[PDB]
DNA sequence: GCTGGGATACATTGTGCGCACAATGGGCTAGCTACAACGAATCCCAGC
């Protein structure tokens, strides 16, 4: 069950071309240009629990059809619980049982999406809290303001972390 | 901090390791086309 940073690093690169979903019985390829590392990998972590991946859907009704119709090509796994935006597998490497996390995210919610699933849960709770005392919410989907989109002249993770105001840490230190 | 996915009340079993969820069983009750029907609200796990 548990994997190495380089073991998951392994399995990422096999599955970045791996990846596709059944739509209405067209099998669509995911470009690796959609799938994004993130969680305990993206941070160079000595050991993880988990492998966790984005996927990056261009389109909005193509949200139903991803995960759901989630398939990857040679590969053993199992389905715990999957829905719209969040899905876990049990694959089968080698004869062990992997957890394998997908997680979808529209390209205008990139940054925010990939921030949220890339540094840790505690860093993140830090973030948000101080987001929310100035009447801000901040989540996978964009920032918020009296229950309203702030927009923000940002594209990359980056440009949005220093137009909210904090220091960038790339992803390794931040805790 | 903020969200996602899967059951939704109350007593009785099989596990691979005194345990814990999916799967039965039965008094109690609302309402009666001897029908049968939404979808938020809620909670408990899960993700970062
Ligand atoms: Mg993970
Ligand atoms: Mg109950
Ligand atoms: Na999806
Ligand atoms: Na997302
Ligand atoms: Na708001
Ligand atoms: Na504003
Ligand atoms: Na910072
Ligand atoms: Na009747
Ligand atoms: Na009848």
């Amino acid at each position: 069950s548990m994997l190495t940073l380089i073991q998951g690093k392994k399995i990422v690169n096999h599955l970045r071309s791996r990846l596709a979903f059944e739509y209405n019985g067209q099998l669509i390829k995911i470009l690796s240009k959609n799938i994004v590392a993130v969680g305990s990998l993206r941070r160079e972590e000595k050991m993880l629990n988990d492998v966790d991946l984005l996927i990056i859907v261009p389109e909005k009704k193509l949200l139903k059809h991803v995960l759901p119709n989630i398939r990857i090509k040679g590969l053993s796994f199992s389905v715990k619980v999957c829905g719209e935006r969040k899905c876990v597998l049990f694959i089968e490497w080698e004869k062990k049982t992997y957890q394998l996390d997908l997680f979808t995210a529209l390209a205008e919610e990139k940054p925010y999406a990939i921030f949220h699933f890339t540094g840790p849960v505690s860093y993140l709770i830090r973030i948000r809290a101080a987001l929310k005392k100035k009447n801000y919410k901040l989540n996978q989907y964009g920032l918020f303001k009296n229950q309203t989109l702030v927009p923000l002249k940002i594209t990359t993770e980056k440009e949005l972390i220093k137009e909210l105001g904090f220091t960038y840490r790339i992803p390794k230190k931040r805790l």
